[PDB]
């Protein structure tokens, strides 16, 4: 009588009561038995208060609130496969109007057929990949054409995502990196053309450096390798990394000229998931033409009685962030996104404006649309020792639960240290403000306690 | 006042009253103004139902129903992000554990640092890459280290998903795929050997062909391998695709040694969101040990004090399956997902058997643990007309919102037009019976409409 | 022309786009105008995580946690006023139903009418209030009995809470406090008596005492007071204040003997949000009988065609609360409390036991059900220098969001630092083995960073 | 086997067919057992409906209904301690911005430190309380400064709400009340001026007497206070119990002068629960400057790097409801309580205007602005007789889920019997026409039938 006894205690046993949640719960083999579906979430939902608050990390670049309707529409999706387009039409249909909006927003040639080149994806990390291959597959046939050999290529770039490295050691490419630099924080013409040689299958201009915040502008190095192929013979593309600066520029500094306004830009990918304001699981890749894309790398799909072409490193994966995207695209529009994005800069500037007036600090990004994207950056000022490093800093803020990076630059920067603050939707005005309040906190305390 | 008369029609105006509503939803150009946000959303949910009932779609073997509190899960985790370790550690600590766990339900070697090797990634598609990335390196190195030539890889399997055409054109392998023919819809041990050399850089086996529904056994493949090491002192890794048989092997046919049990077998991918039971966007791929995964491949990461080790081709996405699948495990355990399979297996045993009383079939799958995934897979017998082909029963299947595939098999048997029918969790013994009621309507209609045929 | 665009914007505006969340909120003077309920309500409820995680909240006695039904009651009764009984009788009713609960709990006498001498109040800080008042009202009738005056009353006690501090201030009462002594944290016998005299309202012997977590018993007090009546004539009553422990010892170690029992407790007082497990704002306070409780203090209302007495200091306030504690009470029981409570004194024993193996501490609490409440205090062995002070450890614990403090204890151990944890329902052992990683983690960077200490 | 079949029935058996609810609940002693949550919560939600109404309690002052948003801050504060204010960090600083614009609402001088001299409570008798032991204190002060006794202090008020005899009997102050009498339902200056002395610790008017709902104007008083200074030396200051009309006057009838624009004005208290639009839980009391408020009665405890003086009788209680509070002065502001109250007014007015075409009545309050709340309070003409009393009336009201009261007058007034009608946030016009209708049912009713007189 002794089982009867134990499972009326797990009839009616309370939550925390209850004998199954006595427990550490298991970490090294598969659990034998089932337990009780309301002590199993209970365990899972109180160990995931130790990841801290989404809102007060501004270390990360992605979406850390959504609105009602997207977590409606993600509920309604959470089982909708984007791969499968047969079985999910119209959610298909639903992610190419969002490739055709993108390509108009990047100034892409009017596709004569009435479909962009382009794919979502599951963030900038693939899309960056299939926009490196393209990039590959373009430069092999322009090697063969020539008769030269294709097995040392190298890829030019400044100070990017460690996504690149990795694409660099899967694919077999020579990653030709220009370093940071004191006072040049980034791939200027010079020392780009310094690296490129007819080996050279692209070079990835990052619109919105993440270790910065500032925008590289492709211009510039546009017109360097203008000059390079009449000069050499030697024509290289470009890919546009703006993962963060492909959702920002065309709403608040529409003048920058960085996209497929510039002739050797034949691929730009961005994170919807990053300023694009879509839920985490976003990404977006898009090519010039059909020309841009080898053929080679894309697997056609039935698609109501046709077929779609279809590049992509993922295969199921849910379509509830597309959706999601197409449905800030309708509610915001051009003059949503301006709206939301200038309160971000709004408060970047602020904060900008406020901190420097805390201490010996020299500025690298300070929330000007014209420069980078919504964020602060800073360092201590050569030489100045104001009794802290950014890093007790940044530690005495964590006390309240904000998550400020301070962290040193890469390249010939290595000396320097510098703190970055990403201003992101849902990071309000009023929010902002107190954490300039234990900003000045911090500081006091740290005055008292050298 | 025109202005102001529009502006009030824009705050009272009901949902479809609504001049915002009016319209066509765009799809050429990034749209100019905002818009009320109850009409963006009643548009975008509307046009969904287009895409029919994913609880009626029997082609997909991906999970389409997950309970309360996985729901609840995926919500709370909209926003944490997988690859902050840093940032989201806990998440982090939960991943890690799964790990773990999918490991030992395998029987991979005991970690003595009581972490076991492997990811999870986005689904089986980025884990059998990882995984082939894997064994190209590591056969780079086998052959380096006898100072031969490294330009001519190629893979040797069966009747693989697409994603290992993928791999094997992105990576510049050659993929050496041995095709069906009737009476062998696999890749045998004899038609192995004949494709394998000193340039092939593993065997993937698919443990649950997706076309047939069969399992492909490792294990006489193994001992093909081993003789064959014998008698060319070639030696050959196995990666083994579980896209679907990682988690329904280990639960109701466990005396099958399709596993690290087997010594060639370094790596072993499965997809968490198909019959793992967590919801889309969940894969995962371990390896045999340290030595089974090359470093050159990591990218180490900081993480509490110390660093940990990253091998992904995605970077930022939602934590929310990995911490359902985690949910799932601690939940259900072995004795939950064996009566969950079980539940799968009754089904598609029981439509087996209905299905096979309406016709003249010859069932290629039909439900059986010991030979497979939950699925009932079959063609009309050679030389029979039933008055009707298999795409005609799936058409008028489809008018009850039943998505039941009908296709031709590839290889050496692309003559061959089979049906097949996936059960999954959700697809209960009386949903089924509705399915059946419908499968007999369907052939009393073909038979009362002779044309219908072709 | 401004003012249409403006209003258009207002209306169209998503949550973040909008003009009035561009601005920091007011906090000096009453805001002038109206604005969008989503905006106000989004920019508090930002605000509010800055409070940190109540369930990493370490220091607290009260409750982090409340069950779905629990929030349920509360919503439902968001506007049920405790106060006017003729108007919420059914409220009312309850309320009096777990009066004669808790006191048949503290072994009060069986009331002859049916109904036990008690109130609900917000807390123990109003409970412990209202008992002190009746306790000054009967010295003053026992003195005045004699013709002796009553201008000099005093309270003897031990580490009272702050609330027997601000009654003293309030009511005009001399606060006797025996001090904390190295080795006797505590009012011992000896002392409470040398305190004691013709002027003491009564002794308050505090039955889980916050500074430490332990148990003052009341048993050998009593006897002492039994003693000192019978050499001096003196008769002394106490009160207890058992806000913790009033609903701990009945359920896990009935044996002990601190409530009506003891002939001279003519009241006990307990926090039902504290260990009760009610929701924040209820409190309790029973008298053993109706000459315990002078009618003086006591205000009749009208109640169903009769009367029932009312001693409080609030007036309106919500039923909420009451109406929660009677669920748990039905909902629990005995058997549920001793279950709940049995699981605080397994994680608190756990943390106990294994944080004694990380460094040279002395416990003075170690979560034992016979000598206080579930909760681990302790400090560092005199002279011991381990690298580190327990406030640089609470320091690097608030890294990780959890709020453990470290405090000086008063009277004679000033010198003494210690550090306690609180062991609530809702901090199952899962959750306390993730915080026994986090000292691990913090121990080890504190040897990493001898600087960091002091 | 009976143990077994009886646990499977506890776990089928639906909400109603269950053993558990086929019982009394129990009402007398402790619980023994656990049980079935969801019939623990059917049997109490059920319990509840005998309940009034709320909507319909028009008696009640305090507020019966919240906006989606305060259900939402409520529930989300359910566990954050007020008195926790280095905890709960947020919720302290939200409190104080409360503070400073409730201040600054009574046009408290503004203060110089950039925070006004106050404090939340949970009501105001709490409020009331802190008020009158500063008032108490100070006297006490006084009177030590001049060498005179301080053990006979009196209070001098008019007709006020039960806390004031409540603090009275608790401090050991002698209350003198001012009675009512036809003609004058208040304490006018004469009467008010022949009750004070040396020993009079402060005046207290009521601005919003319950018993009619009419304003004592404060300005007469404290004419009458001058020239009592001027006459005798003695110098008595005033705390204006402004537990309604705190939060109306300042919004609809800015240019009465009640508050701290009268230099006498020490305190203020208010009821953030009734007019002030916050639940049930919300209480103020602020007080004109440092001096105010005799620090002997603070207890300071640490904030952020600094120290914050807190002056209350309760300790734990939730911060849900300043919150609240917060939020509803950030949302309308003095435009949307304007709205709000203009709203009640509105309503109040309505019903006297229709309810005195139907009798013989004689109005004390008709819900004017500059007179007092939004009231409605009336009495029989004296002398005559329509066939029935107010109670009858009150009686028939009752059968339709109203809740009007009607009760005697006190003082010299003991022989009027009046009705009032309170008209809240939520009572609005259509509902309150209802009420119209059914009071014209109830007197249709009551003239067939005569015998019901009395
Ligand atoms: C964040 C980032 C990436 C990675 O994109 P995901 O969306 O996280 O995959 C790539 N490049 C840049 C410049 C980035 O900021
Ligand atoms: C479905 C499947 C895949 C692809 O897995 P995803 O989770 O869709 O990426 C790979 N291999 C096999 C055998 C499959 O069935
Ligand atoms: C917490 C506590 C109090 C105060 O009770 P509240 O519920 O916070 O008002 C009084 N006495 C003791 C011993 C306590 O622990
Ligand atoms: C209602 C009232 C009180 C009591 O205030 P609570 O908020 O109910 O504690 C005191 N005075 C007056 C004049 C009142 O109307």
């Amino acid at each position: 009588k002794k089982q009867v006894t134990d499972l009326r205690s797990e009839l009616l046993d309370s939550r925390f009561g209850a004998k199954s949640i006595s427990t550490i719960a298991e970490s090294k083999r598969f659990p034998l038995h089932e337990m009780r579906d309301d002590v199993a979430f209970q365990i899972i939902n109180d160990e995931l208060y130790l990841d801290g608050n989404a809102r007060q990390n501004l270390a990360t670049f992605c979406q850390t609130w959504d609105d009602e309707n997207v977590h409606k529409l993600m509920d309604l999706s959470i089982n909708k496969n984007w791969i499968d387009k047969e079985e999910y039409p119209q959610s298909a249909a639903i992610d190419l109007r969002c490739v055709n909006m993108v390509a108009d927003l990047w100034h892409a040639p009017a596709p004569k057929n009435g479909q962009a080149v382009g794919t979502n994806t599951i963030g900038s990390s693939e899309a960056c990949m299939l926009g490196g291959m393209a990039m590959k597959w373009r430069w092999r046939k322009r090697m063969e054409a020539a008769g030269k050999p294709t097995d040392k290529p190298n890829l030019v770039c400044g100070p990017v995502q460690i996504c690149w490295h990795k694409f660099a050691r899967y694919w077999d490419v020579e990653l030709r990196e220009i370093p940071m630099r004191p006072g040049q924080l980034f791939m200027d013409p010079k020392r780009m053309i310094e690296a490129c040689d007819e080996n050279t299958i692209g070079v990835v201009p990052t619109f919105g450096v993440t270790y910065t915040g500032n925008y590289e502008f492709p211009q510039p190095l546009h017109d360097a390798l203008d000059k390079f192929q009449a000069d050499t013979g030697i024509d290289i593309d470009m890919h546009i990394d703006a993962a963060s600066g492909g959702f920002l520029a065309p709403f608040v500094a529409p003048d920058i000229v960085w996209d497929f306004r510039l002739p050797r830009v034949k691929s730009i990918s961005a994170s919807g998931h990053k300023f694009g304001l879509a839920p985490l699981g976003c990404g977006w890749v898009i090519w010039r033409d059909e020309e841009a894309l080898p053929q080679e790398l894309v697997f056609n799909v039935d698609y109501l009685g046709g077929q779609i072409g279809t590049f992509a490193i993922n295969f199921s994966r849910p379509a509830g962030q597309v959706i999601a995207q197409y449905y800030e695209f309708l509610r915001l529009g051009r003059e949503g996104y301006t709206k939301v994005q200038n309160a971000s800069y709004q408060v970047a500037a602020y904060l900008a404006d406020e901190i420097a007036k805390l201490g010996p600090y020299e500025f690298i990004c300070t929330g000007r649309p014209d420069e980078g994207i919504p964020a602060v950056c800073f360092k201590l000022k050569d030489g100045e020792d104001p009794g802290y490093t950014l890093y007790d800093l940044s530690e005495r803020l964590r006390l309240r639960g904000w998550q400020v990076p301070a962290f040193t630059l890469g390249g010939e920067a290595t000396d320097i240290v510098v703190m970055r603050i990403m201003c992101r939707r849902g990071f309000e005005m009023d929010f902002a403000e107190l954490l300039l309040e234990d900003y000045k906190a911090s500081l006091k305390y740290l005055s008292d306690h050298p």
